[PDB]
């Protein structure tokens, strides 16, 4: 499974990390990745796993490579949708996406998000147990997308099925099939709303402009597809990491119960500690980067997760401290592809925590349960069995 070391890569830089099955995974996925930040590991390493690729291990280099788009291209953004894989066009497509998921939209949507969170939590509250990942986290971001995009509730099971196939296929559909079925769904809606628009995200995208002309159907379906898939697994898994931590740390949980005003700052610290994305780039040319010779076409993993875990960026980085004066991270990325959904995601997180902690303040991991993580481009939580006494809860 280890690809022989290419002639340009010096042996002293080899560290055979497997981003899909890291050695230390039972200890927690962030901890498993943090092996890359041990003192005997260089700032930039080559792994022979997954075909062989570079890994930047420190926030300084991860940030720099994301800034240097001329050398570090998004044409191959994953080891091994618009605008993921691309500057003048990129800027225009992002401006358009900001029209639909920017702060003003999020601020308008906030109480609808709260109303949805409340309905979900209240459905679970009297049971005294749930698998948080399946029972709250999975249904939540897809419903928020339907709100954002003005799509009917009845379309959820099929749309959720298609997005599930793109990331966790059961085998019924190839990636290409699931993507094309998503496009089959979106195309007539985009066409309809181009001619008769509302104020929803699809209407706004369908009526956008690029290079002085109307957005095409192909461009619009790809933008809408990315806005859909981008906010699903990231939010599901991130909420799950946060809730796992809160279930296991009654002291931190109590801090947020007593001082709910600290929740937004707590969100940011959790985003740092339980960061979860690890994307990459491809070298456009031969390039010497921090004393290391990179070759045209080499792939480089630039884990967003690692920047905030770097003790050079944050002291005692594995400790959760809601009062940190400066929370440094790249959890939503850095540079020209910075997450478009970051404002919506923060609001979903904060609303979820606020509503959960006021309705179900006291909860624990089910006894005997060992929470399992998974690793990859979006790392996550396989399941989160929680238990609580319903008499300690507050009903609608
Ligand atoms: C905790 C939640 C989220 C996290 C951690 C996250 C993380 C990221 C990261 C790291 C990137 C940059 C990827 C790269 O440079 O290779 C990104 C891009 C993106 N995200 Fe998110 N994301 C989250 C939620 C969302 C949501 C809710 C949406 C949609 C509403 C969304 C839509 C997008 C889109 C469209 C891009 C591509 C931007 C571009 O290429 O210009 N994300 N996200």
């Amino acid at each position: 499974n280890l690809a022989p070391l290419p002639p340009h890569v010096p042996e002293h830089l080899v560290f055979d990390f497997d981003m899909y099955n890291p050695s230390n995974l039972s200890a927690g996925v962030q901890e498993a990745w943090a092996v890359l930040q041990e003192s005997n590991v260089p700032d930039l390493v080559w792994t022979r796993c997954n075909g062989g690729h570079w890994i930047a291990t420190r926030g300084q280099l991860i940030r720099e490579a994301y800034e240097d788009y001329r050398h570090f291209s998004s044409e191959c953004p994953f080891i091994p949708f618009i605008p993921t894989s691309m500057p003048p066009e990129q800027r225009q497509f992002r401006a358009l996406a900001n029209q639909v998921v920017g702060m003003p939209v999020v601020d308008k949507l906030e109480n609808r998000i709260q109303e949805l969170a409340c309905s979900l939590i209240e459905s679970l509250r009297p049971q005294g147990q749930c698998n948080f990942t399946e029972d709250y986290a999975e249904p939540f971001p897809i419903r928020i997308f339907m709100l954002l995009a003005g799509l009917p509730e009845e379309d959820i099971p099929h749309l959720k099925y298609l997005t599930d196939q793109m990331t966790r296929p059961d085998g019924s559909m190839t990636f290409a099939e699931a993507k094309e079925a998503l496009y089959d769904y979106l195309i007539p809606i985009i066409e309809q709303r181009r001619q008769k628009p509302g104020t929803d995200a699809i209407s706004i995208v369908a009526n956008g402009q690029v290079n002085g002309r109307p957005i095409t159907s192909d461009e619009a379906k790809r933008m809408c597809g990315l806005l859909l898939v981008g906010g699903l697994d990231t939010v599901v898994n991130f909420l799950s990491f946060s809730m796992e931590f809160l279930a296991k740390s009654p002291e931190h949980r109590q801090e947020l119960i007593e001082r709910p005003e600290r929740i937004p700052a707590a969100c940011e610290e959790l985003l740092r500690r339980f960061s979860l994305v690890a994307d990459g780039r491809i070298l456009t040319s031969d390039y010497e980067f921090h004393g290391v010779q990179l070759k045209k076409g080499d792939q480089i993993l630039l884990p967003q997760m690692l920047s905030g875990l770097d003790e050079r960026e944050n002291a005692a980085p594995m400790h959760v401290d809601f009062s940190r004066q400066k929370v440094s991270h790249t959890t939503f990325g850095h540079g020209s592809h910075l997450c478009l959904g970051q404002h919506l995601a923060r609001r979903e997180i904060i609303v979820t925590l606020k509503e959960w902690l006021t309705r179900i303040p006291d909860f624990s991991i089910a006894p005997g349960a060992q929470i399992q993580h998974k690793s990859g481009i979006v790392s996550g939580v396989q399941a989160l069995p929680l238990v609580w006494d319903p008499a300690t809860t507050k009903a609608v």
